[PDB]
């Protein structure tokens, strides 16, 4: 097994995927890592699992069809999975926890949100559709970009975005387009 956590990239109190070489703090893991089970297989093994017993779910499908899917067990483990590779890239540190505003010349968000919130969320099983997991990660980028308006920092919101909805693509088979 690798001695850094396959999420955060540090050392600590590790445990071992058993069907791969990947390990990860108790609750760098989404779903954090289980007490009892051996073997233990993480999420990215659980994930090839669901892909090699239905090979055809690689294929393309539209965004509209995943969003209005009901979070069954394969679709709220696909969305545990969409949120660990957002908390995977170091950047996601500025959107982890709760935000607060004050800026001169910029108003907080009506609906302010943070990945930390949207991992409770799911943890209490709080989505029925893949639809209200998506616009609560989506909602997070938005209100960064309006609220930072012209500064620079704006860019943080697009770089996670992007690794949001690059991985969002990959998960859910999201046919290809130009
Ligand atoms: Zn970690
Ligand atoms: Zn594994
Ligand atoms: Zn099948």
């Amino acid at each position: 097994n690798s001695n850094i956590c396959e999420v955060c990239n540090k050392w600590g109190r590790l445990f071992c995927c058993d069907t791969c070489p990947r390990s990860f703090h108790e609750h760098c893991h989404i779903p954090s890592v289980e007490a009892n089970k051996n073997p233990w297989s993480c999420i990215f093994c659980r994930i090839k699992t669901i892909q090699e017993r239905c090979p055809e779910s690689q294929s393309g499908h539209q965004e509209s069809e995943v969003l209005m899917r009901q979070m069954l067990p394969e679709e709220q483990l696909k969305c545990e999975f969409l949120l660990l590779k957002v908390y995977c890239d170091s950047k996601s540190c500025f959107f982890a926890s709760e935000p607060y505003y004050n800026r001169e010349g910029s108003q907080g968000p009506q609906k302010p949100m943070w990945l930390n919130k949207v991992k409770t969320s799911l943890n209490e099983q709080m989505y029925t559709r893949v639809e209200g997991f998506v616009q609560d990660m989506r909602l997070i980028f938005h209100n960064h970009k309006e609220f930072y308006r012209e500064d620079k920092f704006t860019r943080l919101g697009i770089q996670v975005q992007d690794i949001f909805e690059k991985n969002f693509r990959n998960i859910f088979a999201i046919q290809e387009t130009s």
